[PDB]
């Protein structure tokens, strides 16, 4: 994998800019992997897949804080609360590396 962290998958709520823990939270094992480049989040407690995001070259990625990043592909929005700044940095690096490999021209 390009990155693997245990993080809380996030989703937008009905406020103008706020985020909630998807499904009420708990940790998921979130992997960025490689051709398709995927962000995959599997909830630890029951192995439910709660994040399945195929990466595209044009994504928008927002490091809102050192432990909260979100990204957008088209109008689809995904985010993570990380357990540490180190994890967030590793995840961001992995996304960037995946996009480097995806991009071919």
């Amino acid at each position: 994998s390009y990155a693997r962290v245990r993080a809380v998958v996030m989703t937008r709520d009905d406020s103008s800019g706020g985020w909630l823990q998807l499904g009420g939270g708990g940790l998921s094992s979130v992997t960025v992997s490689k051709t398709e480049f995927l962000v995959h989040g599997e909830r630890l407690r029951d192995k439910t897949v709660v994040l399945e995001c195929v990466l595209r070259r044009d994504l928008v990625y927002n490091k809102v804080t050192p432990t909260f990043h979100h990204w957008r592909i088209g109008d689809k929005k995904f985010g993570l609360t990380f357990q540490s700044p180190a994890d967030a940095r590793a995840f961001d690096r992995g996304i960037r590396r995946a996009i480097e490999d995806l991009s071919q021209g």
